[PDB]
């Protein structure tokens, strides 16, 4: 039978790619009318999917960038057990595969990364693996810092051989109102069928702890230009993490913007925060796409 | 009226008379046309308004009416060199000059730009008139005391000392920490209007007063600001910039860190300095269209 998405749509009906593990990833393209000036890959957060970047992608497409994305393994319309991954590097490897494919099709163009939350950790590590290769990075509340998770909690490492015992063991779900002050966007989040709202599995939590530890080891060599957007009342990724990234990255071109009282999902926050987010990304990329 | 030590009458030069009856030397950079906005430039300790010439010319090229004076005890203004009865004198005098300029250009937005001690003065100025200023640009602002510097023991010892030797020099700084651009250090070292003698104990106590008022003003500070800071600054430690980003309540705050750069960012290596002028250009310019 034809390979299908978890929602039963055949991959032959959708844009897709097949990763090095033989898993189908659903892909999304926003391509401008004229020759693109640049490429930008958008990397979504844990639990969500690429269709949540439609508006952001339209704004970038308006700048004459060719925007592209995929749902990470275990997410959205892509294959894999939900919110599970053998090693965090699989996300990075798959992004590099997609970026390399797009660059074959569009040689000579500069390539940018845009990442949110766990997607931001993926962009950091993607850029770190290929120094000098990306023209720049836009980060929205990137996952950079472990959430004050004690040494006892981390000993859940013990439960990972428990997640071999009980694999689905979960840390348990987050309150969705921690996501955004904007209630409409909270309700949209709660009602999107492609979003996984299940609590974070222990084995995935361990991969996220690997990400955060790898991001810390990578910052010494990260030199890519970046823009970092962060809310002061973010409960999922602490703002402290954003200042650490500014201080420890070696990038010569780094900019931080703090949104006072804002929660995690800045591109879906209260309209005055969200408008400023779009405009700041617009200018930053635009100035580095004249370069 | 009186004569400067260079023999010259104070009324001969553009000036203003402060509440204590002292003459401050003033500098104006006016655009031919009608200006889009006012910006006051406040200089740092030991230096003077003449060092902001290139910056002021750039701002004037954006159609801003740039103005400044030399703080009392500095440059071509009156007063004993680097002494002040109370730090708030600096802020009063900035306010005086701003209110005058506003009377002549009613309805124009006013900006503040400050460096080092000049940055603390701008912060205190904005805090004293919340909602009044359109924006503040701070370069390596003084916001934190030296590590040893502010214990109750050290403060008592500095006050005891002030009673008998108020002008005892705490020792000059090594001007090589100012900038990695050796030419700019050499220029700094040979400007006769720069006071490079060590800090006097009486003025040391007033800068501690300034830091302590800054920490209390932060919670009330709501003005839009761009903050520019070098990561290897030995005079104003970058940790002070992160704290400002964190504790200020402004809704519109941006931080840029220059990796490896020293204190005087607008007179640093050229790659840094050109970026500094550009960033100030964009930021003021976006908030001047707004007028």
């Amino acid at each position: 039978s034809p390979r299908r998405t978890p929602q039963s749509i055949p991959y032959q009906d959708l844009p897709h790619l097949v990763n090095a593990d033989g898993q189908y990833l659903f892909c999304r393209y926003w391509k401008p009318t004229g020759t693109p000036k640049a490429l930008i890959f958008v990397s979504h957060g844990a639990g969500e999917h690429s269709g949540r970047y439609e508006e952001l992608a339209r704004m970038l497409m308006g700048l004459d960038l060719l925007v592209f994305a995929h749902d990470h393994v275990g997410h959205g319309q892509s294959e894999g057990e939900r919110m599970v991954v053998s090693d965090f590097h699989v996300f990075v490897r798959d992004v590099l595969q997609h970026v390399d494919s797009m660059q074959k099709d569009y040689p000579g163009l500069p390539v940018f990364l845009l990442g949110h939350s766990m997607g931001g950790a993926i962009a950091i590590l993607t850029a770190a693996e290929r120094p000098g290769h990306f023209a720049g990075m836009v980060l929205i509340s990137p996952l950079v810092l472990a959430n004050p998770e004690s040494a006892t909690t981390f000993k859940v490492l013990a439960a990972k051989v428990l997640n071999l015992v009980l694999p689905n063991l979960s840390l348990g779900p987050i309150d969705s109102s921690v996501l955004s002050r904007n209630k409409t966007e909270v309700d949209i989040y709660n009602s999107d069928p492609l979003i996984c709202r299940a609590g974070l599995k222990v084995c995935f939590g361990i991969q996220l702890l690997n990400a955060v530890s790898r991001v810390e080891r990578a910052l010494p060599k990260l030199t890519v230009p970046f823009l970092l957007l962060q809310g002061s009342a973010d409960r999922l990724c602490d703002s402290k993490g954003a200042y650490l990234l500014m201080e420890l990255a070696k990038s010569q071109d780094k900019t931080l913007k703090i949104y006072e009282g804002a929660y995690h999902v800045l591109h879906k926050e209260l309209p005055e925060v969200t408008n400023s987010v779009f405009h700041e990304i617009n200018m930053w990329v635009s100035q580095r796409t004249a370069t």
